[PDB]
């Protein structure tokens, strides 16, 4: 990990692919995830789940790192391996059910090699290699080709949403007359009214509003779900922070590009519970093939019943591409 | 864009004028932005507003460059045309709007002339053409002519202000008995406690004080408002800042020239947020008939209402030549 | 002409306008010429012209009026079509070069359509198309949106200005205790020495003066153009017959709004020959953005080379806003 | 002679013409001659020649006013009869000579009537009577009826003759952008560089030039004869007092009708002796039928030999119709 200062979640999970037999280099970490690369804060058990389906071509829900061997926790915007937090490590039980299905795998799990579950065959590491976990049912569809699109202002979706109060977590400003705007920005921005790292979220002295709009892109790669699995970590980040800057009834608009993968899926539902109702848009002012935007309406900070149903039938009719 | 090393931004621009039908050669360039001429780092949203203003006789306002078409990025003192940053480009729909106040203009918006606005016309590029945008409502008087004042010391204006703890940002010091001052200065002056490239704002890491004085000048050119156009990058750089580098309670004292064109009354607007109340004076510490001084007194880094309302008042009195 | 008393002027055109396939209505003459919908006293060729600039989108000098067919002759404040005056009428041969550089006209000249010729058509007669005529080459610059200004006192500019014995021509008195002043106002003032219908120009008796001060406005209409087309038979009246008012090395002060037009620019050269030297000022004691005053200094009724080089210049300066 | 200003030369002929047995009316002294109806300056000696050629049918040349028995003596534009000037009165030896001519007039002269000496009658006054003297040998053609003719403009005559520096004599200007024109007008006219009352002559003090232009028009009444009698005056005054404002090798033009009478044709004998050629032109820009221009070229105040001789042969071919 040389020359790398905000990893202390990478050196986290060292110890937990040692149980699998993984171990992998600087370049390795890189190409599989890019707030590595980028040397960025993150989740041990969000990079997990990308490491995990590169390596074995299956996402956690396989339940290869389900056995509570190393536990992993966060104190202060530090991650370490103190005893007490959520715990992972191989679980031999869970390769068992998998070699069944993949008889090729038996004895080769712990080798510090990348299980091809395509190509039933087992190679040293490649960045293009499963991208996506053949055991996850993907909630709706995806675009086989990324696809720029010279579309519409996005002002246009923001003033037909209610709400005069509205915060922008964004790279940009945007136009909007009708509206008081506190605008919100990456660190070295000029312009805004704050800048903060959003790498570590937002902070709640910023305040309630009515309209709450996350505008921060990803970069493209890959394919449709790594673009899902690269914003994965600003949705769980700016998305959850901003449950505390909503006044009752206000709503949360965020740039995304669906909840293709795993973790995704999961910060959607925790959302979905605190709204009235909660739709997923694909609306003329996307920038490219891939983007869509979560509109979450009339907060109450509840707990309602909430499944993805709705919004799978709508981002299947969005992402025809 | 030849012998140039500073112009990143310039040419970020080059794609957003093409898809408006304009190719700005280096002396075009160089007679329309004074930081082209001179090679130092800019915005270039802040420079196509300059570019528009005066190849179309408009500023960005009238919504000729609106559609989203190319984007801008800004990532480590650097600029370039990755995609996710704020968007640009040629937008018919405003140009549509304006054939309908200017007739004359209709199919020759993109053959690279000048839509001189006032004699109803379309020309070659002209210096002395369009400083002033048609379009604009200007917030406060300007000078129909620069005339240079014969004026008192500033340090009588700075000895009025409280703030034990002063920071001078400036190209020549004062003489402050009663404050402890901190002075930086640009690159080459001897005599400062630092020297920093003021072109790339002032690091954070000057600390907070009581009172921050912005006293730098911008040579006067052509006309009062082309002036203010001149300024607007160091409000935006050097004002912005300051707010950084101030302790609670604080005041922000900037020699300036008003706040006539979009640009320098956007910063204004964001700076008049977070103090208790904002004021534009004209004392008799100015060196001409187009100097001002903004005192922003009581800082507070909150997020009020604030309109330039009571500025625009002052700047009327203020500015009678 | 119904219910007009002082519109003989624009009786002695309709047959001028006659040869040239035009006929105007009550409501058409009353927007192209200001003095026909106040009704007021004017001169044929003058308002011919602003008739030929709206109806042709061409001034005089393209020499379309210019055949002698019909005569206008004046005789003691009262014109009608006696022969021995100055001669207009319909020049196919100038009408001929036009077809040149505008083919779309041809055999469409005398149909009493509106020669739109900044969009290339022929329709019906608009009082907000053909303000500038496409052919004259403008003396200086003009300025794209009229704008007022909270401006000095004009006492300051007065009081600089040598002569003791004073001509005021005004609607309203200024305070000149250094002055010896004769204020003469329009008809219904009261507090003035003399009052008399200024339509009809200054009379001789008033006798001559150190300073005339000609200080009558012109509501803004359109265009700056337009606002020196509807002062500038002001200019000529009274700028004019303030010529038999100065004593030998007196001066006149004009308040205007430049010579953009082919009428004022005529009046000026006029007086331009009279005078030792002939300034345009733009000082602080002006009341909008179009705004200006002529001083004509050391009066000695001589005939001298004049251009307006050095006016151009100097209003090229004064007019940016 | 009720409510006239300007008659002293009229006043001056009564004693003349009651040594002849004339008494004229207001009403007969306003049909002879126009200058009286007009109220107007003017010369008795002229005055008398027309009312000789009305009342007797024959001009000065027969001698009937030329024994000298009343004087008119000018001094300082006022006429009276004071000794030592030009003598007048009728002359009983040329009454006599006449009626061996005409035997019917014998004891008829000095009864107040008028001798029509073309039919063979003594009858009251007539205005249509005697418009042309039988005794007077015509210099050239004239035409039987005034037609106006569509023209061209008069510039182009006045550009094709040489001279830089031009005095325009004229109710209304010209284009001559080539020439540096001074135009001098009648009272009442704006635009002018100088106005004077015309019927008083050109005073000395506008100064020398190298094209002096008489362009004064002479309304048409009764016949081409009779327009040059009305014409006469303006000839003697205006084409008299041109002689002293012409540079060495000058020209002076003069728009007139021909020299029919006595009167014209000796003015312009008095002007063909000091300049090297006298031409009589009929150009394409004459207004009229009996329109015709006098160019007298290159001026040395001299006095040569000078006949109408040429003139006579180009006006008899100028003059058919």
């Amino acid at each position: 990990f040389q020359n790398k200062a905000n990893v202390c979640w990478a050196k986290s999970l060292v110890p937990i692919l040692e149980t699998a037999g993984i171990k992998l280099n600087d370049r390795q970490w890189s190409q599989i995830i890019q707030a590595f690369k980028e040397d960025k804060a993150y989740s041990p058990e969000v990079a997990l789940n990308e490491i995990c389906t590169r390596m074995y071509g299956v996402d956690l829900d396989s339940g290869l790192f389900s056995k509570p061997l190393v536990s992993v926790y966060y104190a202060d915007n530090h991650w370490d391996n103190r005893p007490g937090g959520k715990m992972f490590g191989f679980n031999p039980e869970a390769a068992s059910i998998l070699e069944r299905k993949y008889p090729f795998t038996k004895g080769k799990w712990n080798i510090n090699k990348q299980i091809c579950v395509t190509t039933r065959r087992i190679e040293d590491f490649n960045p293009t290699t499963n991208i996506i976990p053949a055991n996850r049912r993907l909630p709706h569809s995806l675009v086989a080709e990324h696809r720029p699109v010279k579309g519409e202002r996005m002002e246009w979706l923001v003033n037909k949403i209610n709400g005069h109060h509205v915060l922008l977590v964004s790279g940009y400003n945007l136009a909007l007359p009708t509206k008081r705007v506190t605008w919100v920005a990456p660190l070295g921005v000029r312009g805004a009214d704050y800048t903060y790292n959003l790498e570590l979220g937002l902070p709640a002295t910023l305040g309630r509003y009515d309209l709450v709009v996350i505008n921060i892109h990803t970069p493209f790669r890959i394919h449709h779900y790594q673009q899902c699995v690269d914003h994965a970590m600003k949705l769980q980040m700016l998305g959850g922070d901003s449950l505390r800057l909503l006044k009752p009834g206000g709503s949360l608009l965020i740039r995304a590009y669906g909840y293709a993968d795993r973790t995704s899926e999961r910060v959607i539902c925790v959302l979905g519970r605190k709204f009235r109702s909660s739709r997923a848009l694909k609306p003329p002012c996307v920038t490219s093939n891939t983007e869509m935007f979560f509109l979450f309406s009339n907060f109450d900070n509840g707990r309602r019943n909430f499944t993805t149903h709705v919004m799978n039938n709508q981002l299947n009719a969005a992402f025809v591409g």
